[PDB]
RNA sequence: UCUCUCUCUCUC
RNA sequence: UCUCUCUCUCUC
RNA sequence: UCUCUCUCUCUC
């Protein structure tokens, strides 16, 4: 059944929206002030800090960073008769914790929290990619397209586990491997137990994310090493390099800024009644009638800023430029020639140069974001029955496709990773960059509500460049 | 997190400084005497001898060199009413070992020891380059710029492993190869095991230091030889010759003399509270308000001595003269016309000719010393994505950059070193001596604390000579 | 080398 | 990820 | 699945 999940997501988004309304009430902000991305970012990171129990518990035992008992940050921006001002106002954790407490009818709202962490992951992935950590681990910065949800902490649950990508998991595993190489953390203490439990859980998440059998079995053989040394390091690097083409269907949750949700909730559009979806038309239908303001530097182009924020909202920073432009309706500028900077504003930059303006979010078309992979993998490995069932009682043979039956079982168990690298490189060679994917699907029009008739895109515009980076 | 490392380095430097204060207390030296480079050198080499367990353990079984149970050296210089005197005072190992024992709150202070070895490496590299060992190994003395940390012993840890350079590792590997050629040390005894363990660890350090993939794979194929004969000898020589241009980002730790640290600690500038950094502005900000005295021969120019000691402190002996002068503010004299000698003073030279004077260390500007390489390598091999991730569930192809996918994996494994020498010489030909490096970075002013605005240097002063040697 | 291996971000 | 990993079905 | 999982029988 899908009605229950729809009601649950509608309920928790209604809670988030009415929390945002409560914030707009308590901050004494004007109508325009509540349509700002920056203040939503500030309050939302404040919520992240308040609800992150582990960092807090690390902090009350560590009274450092000067003024840090329980209050952090808070750069609220207010419009003064056309000009702008920034104030560093500090808020307690317990008060706003309880404001959430009645902002969700007595619940913890963990799903909402995961929504905020995921929307932060999308903003960071859209703005800045961490080539720095990649090169730190020795890992090639050519594969930044594997950095989905890198800024996410491990505190996120299964819903948060859905969005964090393959390459980010390679990075976090490499971090723990380097730590275990530096010192003997693998002893029989409770620390070793929690490390191996986390390691096996993360490997299970990995094997869930992949699609082809060969990579799944190689990963299953990865955690056989009770004492991970150096071989699994290049094993995981090659895992990422092979997942370049055999990508895992991780997630692309379409999280939206708190201002848009709050404006919708304030207008009386209760999400529980008509339902809410995070994947279909629904996150789209709020945006063509949404007004968003933000601050811009006197050199930044607002036209680029609108495209970038729509990227971040729809987590399309790692999507191809051609289809993103087709859905948007206008050409999208790659990261190479963007005359803009990060949407976050520095704490030291001067107050005079900021100017507020409206953000354009309307898009001509819409499409469903499925958590799947390209059809090319199913082209490499076709589909069909392998077994048969006797319906009539007739004296006949039972046809069994035996050579694939051994392949599923792997009768002769794989010796090491290398034998798997062999046929996975063979599959990579079988791959082609002209393999059309997602057959039977298309882009629909905004007037469509039940996905009745799509239109297939056709891109013949030479080599404009399907690479947002470079 | 960077606060913990900052606190740790501040703590161990505070320990070193208060050890230096304890030494100034116990030596009964005057105020000027503690501002001398020579006495700091003597006590510091004494500490090196006391804390070097391997040489000690080689020595108590070898009672040679006459008076050598546990006491070595100690040429302390004292000012007598304007004149100078030198005394050979001998100190025990255990007493000063325990003085360190409470000089660091009960710790071994291995990081501090590594700091002293690295600062010795910088002094030796600044003063004298070992062309002698290069020619001994048959290795061309044109490449002395690869002699970073040559005097370092193998006892230094990972922090010490960071600073010892590529050419020095070529030299130590050549030494072990010559030893294994002379006699069959590669037998199945425990000695062979420790040799191969050290050899593979040092090769791992090498492959960590390099940047380009081709050299890394060639090095990975280097240790495939279970019995190293003669081919890997020219293989490593060519490795150094290729690393001439494709240099490895080894390290340039800015270690400072114990007198400067001790003066700062005595004044009450506790490093733990405000933090310490070895790489940023911090090692610089102590020096413009630091007073240093040293002995000089009646022919040596003190102006050259100040520049040389600032070179040694900042380990800029292998940096280009133009930028070093720009940061210093005054022209730097190359090794060709330096009317000075080594900062260490001979044990046989007469007492009458020594004269003490102040050392100039103040510099107009400051810059960050990153452990990176020139941008020219990234110009030869550009940057960008290689793989893509499906965000929307659309029937579409997954574009994979296959020809580089084989290149990362090396599907057809390299036959020997020669096929790699081919394209590495091709890359050397692609190299140009006009490739501007370190884009997006610059030199900042001393008034800057957060690296807000740099100024890019522009050198058009013909051919003054960017070669400290020759 | 988490005081910056490149596309730039105060954000640890 | 039950708003679609492929053969297409409004059927939850 | 008593309209036949093997040695064959209309026998219920």
């Amino acid at each position: 059944n899908a009605t229950e999940i729809r009601a649950s997501v509608g309920k928790m988004i209604d809670g988030i929206g009415r929390f945002y309304i409560q914030m707009c009430t308590e901050l004494k902000l004007s109508d325009y002030e509540g349509r700002l991305i920056q203040n939503s970012l500030t309050i939302e990171r404040m919520v992240l800090s308040a609800f992150d129990e582990r960092r807090n518990k690390y902090l009350e035992e560590h009274p450092s960073a000067g003024k840090d008992p329980k209050k952090t940050g808070g750069p609220i921006y207010r419009r003064v008769d056309g000009k702008w001002r920034r104030e560093l106002i500090l808020y307690d954790k317990e008060e706003i914790r309880r404001i959430w407490r009645q902002a969700n009818n007595g619940d913890d709202a963990t799903a909402g929290l995961t929504h905020m962490m995921i929307w932060h992951s999308n903003l960071n992935d859209a703005t800045y990619q961490r080539t720095r950590a990649l090169v730190r681990t020795g890992m090639d910065p050519r594969m930044c397209s594997l950095m989905q949800g890198s800024t996410l902490p491990r505190r996120s649950g299964a819903a948060g586990a859905a969005v964090k990508g393959v390459g980010t998991m390679v990075m976090e595993l490499i971090r723990m491997i380097k730590r275990g190489i530096n010192d003997r953390n693998f002893w029989r203490g409770e620390n070793g137990r929690r490390t191996r439990i986390a390691y096996e859980r993360m490997c299970n998440i990995l094997k869930g994310k992949f699609q082809t059998a060969a990579q799944r079995t190689m990963v299953d053989q990865v955690r056989e090493s009770r004492n991970p040394g150096n071989a699994e390091f290049e094993d995981l690097i090659f895992l990422a390099r092979s997942a370049l083409i055999l990508r895992g269907s991780v997630a692309h949750k379409s999280c939206l800024p708190a201002c848009v949700y709050g404006s919708a909730v304030a207008s009386g559009y209760d999400f529980e009644r008509e339902g809410y979806s995070l994947v279909g038309i629904d996150p789209f239908r709020l945006l063509q009638n949404s007004q968003v303001y933000s601050l811009i530097r006197p050199n930044e182009n607002p036209a680029h800023k609108s495209q970038l924020v729509w990227m971040a909202c729809h987590s399309a920073a790692f999507e191809d430029l051609r289809v993103s432009s087709f859905i948007r309706g206008t050409k999208v500028v790659p990261r190479g020639k963007l005359s803009t900077r990060g949407v976050q504003i520095a704490s030291n930059e001067n107050m005079e140069t900021m100017e507020s303006s409206t953000l354009e979010l309307r898009s001509r078309y819409w499409a469903i974001r499925t958590r799947s992979g390209g059809n090319t993998n199913q082209q490499r490995a076709s589909s069909g029955q392998i077994s048969i069932q006797p319906t009539f009682s007739v004296q006949r043979n039972l046809p069994f496709d035996r050579p694939t039956i051994m392949a599923a079982f792997t009768g002769n168990t794989e010796g090491r990773t290398s034998d798997m690298r062999t046929e996975i490189i063979r599959l990579m060679e079988s791959a082609r960059p002209e393999d059309v994917s997602f057959q039977g699907r298309g882009v629909f029009e905004l007037s469509d509500e039940k996905a009745t008739s799509p239109i297939v895109p056709s891109f013949d515009m030479s080599n404009e460049g399907s690479y947002f980076f470079g």
